[PDB]
């Protein structure tokens, strides 16, 4: 029959229990413990305290979709696909499935679609009890997780928006929702001339203050706790808003860049690190995990080129200039965004 | 790079949003609308009440998996994937993915698939509040629900292993757990002479009987209410079991084959309708998806070749026979297991 392949594809791109499958495995660490030595489901099933039967039918489905293979009788290991789980492969696909850290138990959320489809509004509270950044605020354990996820390569995942941007007549830079401090330690390291602060939240202000000690930053790079719907703690030459937009509906966004005008010096800039695909081009696996992740989590969504045009305007901006960031670990497209204020 | 490849297969297995988005699609009957003329964002929202940007990012990820595509500017229709989710097609797959009948609502228990990997225990309880039959005993509509999806081609879907079994020395037949009648139909079209009785829980019961009246099949199968743990209510020259065993884990289907060798007249069989993989054949799938299924809903599990041998000896029974049976239509391999008392 014809439409044999056309109903596969539909089967495997519908099930729920493949990706549940996966994500179960990262966080029994079972690809860790297979490297390990432990290769028969008896071993396994005692390092994982699991029970035998389920954990090969749950080893099965590993093995039909490509993460296992068996090797000798009984005996499984990792394909070259599985090896992603191992926890320190660089590409930290482990921790991004792992069900207890944040990310991934926000991607429950995801069981309420219809809900979001029809509201335009997150469902993560209804799952969790809290909106997104008030459960991180009441679970330290997550606040730090979801840090150190988005933070991983930190030492050198901001050194390209660092380098593409011209630092010689900035004096000061703003980090509004700067996280653990990557991207101002980035920034202070390549324009040593600058000062930064960094603008963040409970928690997260103690290990970007921590970070940048081990860093040897502290006197260039201060950590203010606070909210940046409220006036922004001084004025900069540049304002730096990395993946912070993207987490608000169109509003909040423009709230947030009011508030990061007001705070320019004279001739100062916003920086928004993002993605920025054109509506034509959005049509792709990344841009919508990420577009659809900010709706269920936080209401938020991705901007398509033509929308940050729109959204600028709103708040008295212009887009100045789009630079594209070169990845060339994992093809994931992101661009840095100058905003200048409005003629 | 060389490990991209198996990087975007990772997070494509990994991905829970790309099946909500299936089954989301299926549930708010999308394609349905799409086919009855509702091609734009605009048309297709107020069809559904869904608000429009969310549901313009709802579709794009579907044009982005291929479920549909962008014709015109702004104008979506349904690929050759996409049309399955139709919902006259004949693999039923918007019922099966819809998030309000009962088996994509069961799916839901995948979320806990850890628990489940560790006690070897079904977490549908422990996400609805009762374990899988008593919930739908107590909401007629998901009864109603689970019966139709399996139900679904039963004027056809049992010809094939009422077929397969020679009904000549047969006088009575009981089908426990025999859903709506359509197997105990099937047979008794084939075998004018065969009498034949449906035992079944509340509610299937009526819709049994109400199946059996309209096939004017009343005067040759009736339909029993009662508990296949408890005494049979009758005796039987052939006993069928068709996808009732896999919803048990192995003591409790030990039981229910008891009460069937128990309730066989002399020279009768056991007739098991479900898979049989060898375990060397059965990392495939088919068999893992069901399996899983029935792990979370139930407790259950789809058994090998092998264990069937082993099950069949617990009861007192030995495999006499396995029939393969035909689906020409789509590649669903089944068997006919015929079961007779051991030696
Ligand atoms: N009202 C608020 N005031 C200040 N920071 C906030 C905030 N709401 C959310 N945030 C911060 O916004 C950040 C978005 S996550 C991005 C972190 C970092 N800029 C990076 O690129 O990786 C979070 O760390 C969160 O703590
Ligand atoms: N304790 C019990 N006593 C009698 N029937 C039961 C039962 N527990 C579950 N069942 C029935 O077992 C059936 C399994 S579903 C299979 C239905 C049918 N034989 C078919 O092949 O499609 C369900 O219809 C359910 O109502
Ligand atoms: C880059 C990226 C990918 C993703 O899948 O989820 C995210 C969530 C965030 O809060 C910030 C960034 C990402
Ligand atoms: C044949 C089949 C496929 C599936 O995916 O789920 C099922 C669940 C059941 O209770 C009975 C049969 C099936």
């Amino acid at each position: 029959p014809q439409q044999i392949d056309a109903l596969r594809t539909l089967i495997r791109l519908g099930s729920l229990h493949t990706p549940m499958v996966v994500r179960t495995a990262a966080t029994l660490r079972l690809v860790d413990h297979i490297l390990a030595g432990a290769r028969t489901v008896k071993a396994l099933a005692a390092r994982t305290d699991t029970r035998p039967e389920a954990l090969l039918r749950l080893i099965r489905h590993l093995v039909a979709i490509g993460l296992l293979e068996e090797d000798a009788p009984g005996e499984f290991v990792p394909t070259e696909v599985g090896e992603l789980l191992a926890d320190d492969h660089p590409a930290a696909q482990r921790a991004w499935h792992d069900l207890t850290q944040a990310v991934a138990r926000a991607d429950i959320s995801f069981t309420r679609l219809p809900d979001a489809i029809r509201t335009g509004r997150p469902t993560y509270e209804s799952i969790y009890g809290k909106p997104f950044y008030e459960d991180l605020a009441g679970r330290p354990d997550l606040r730090a997780s979801f840090d150190s996820l988005l933070a991983c390569d930190q030492d050198v995942a901001f050194d390209a928006p660092a380098a593409a941007y011209d630092w010689t007549n900035v004096r000061h830079v703003l980090d509004v929702g700067g996280g653990k401090g990557g991207f101002a330690a980035a920034i202070a390291r390549r324009a040593p001339h600058v000062s930064a602060t960094v603008l963040e939240m409970a928690g997260t202000v103690d290990t970007a203050r921590s970070y940048l000690k081990d860093e040897g930053l502290s006197d260039r790079v201060d950590v203010v706790e606070g909210d940046f719907f409220e006036p922004l703690p001084r004025k900069a030459d540049a304002i730096i808003l990395s993946f912070v937009l993207l987490n608000w509906p169109d509003h909040d966004a423009v709230r947030i860049l009011t508030r990061c005008a007001e705070a320019l010096e004279p001739g100062g800039r916003i920086l928004i690190h993002e993605r920025d695909d054109l509506h034509e081009n959005s049509f792709n696996e990344q841009f919508t995990e990420l577009d659809l992740r900010m709706l269920v989590f936080l209401g938020g969504a991705l901007r398509t080129r033509e929308k940050w045009d729109g959204l600028a305007a709103s708040a008295g901006l212009v887009v100045e200039e789009v630079r594209q960031l070169p990845s060339p670990t994992i093809p994931y497209d992101l661009s840095l965004l100058v905003l200048a204020p409005a003629a």
